[PDB]
């Protein structure tokens, strides 16, 4: 119960939410891409390899994403999956429309 709370307060407090680890160049890249369109004021990026609990929470992950990878990429609940599923949708105009929405990009 105690790691999927803590997992939802991350998802939920932040618009804009990411699970990543240490010295992952995927996980780079997608956070750099997101503090590109200036979300950073609405960004958390959580380093779930520094902590005690990293399979479960990968565990948990996986449920709501159906990968164990990082980077988990959220938007307002939303999932967006990996930094491959960024990209597709930065590229095909898919990442603004739902930063459009949200009001988080002109
Ligand atoms: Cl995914
Ligand atoms: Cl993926």
């Amino acid at each position: 119960e105690a790691v999927k709370k803590w997992v939802n307060k991350i998802i939920e407090e932040n618009i804009i939410a990411v699970f990543a680890k240490t010295e992952c160049p995927y996980c780079i890249k997608a956070i750099s891409i997101l503090k590109g369109y200036n979300l950073n004021s609405h960004m958390h990026v959580e380093n779930i390899e520094k902590n005690p609990d990293m399979a479960n929470i990968q565990a948990y992950l996986k449920e709501l994403t159906g990968k164990s990878s990082v980077p988990r990429i959220f938007i307002n609940k939303d999932v967006v999956g990996g930094c491959d599923d960024l990209v597709k949708e930065n590229d095909e105009g898919k990442l603004k429309e739902r930063l459009q929405k949200l009001g988080l990009v002109n």
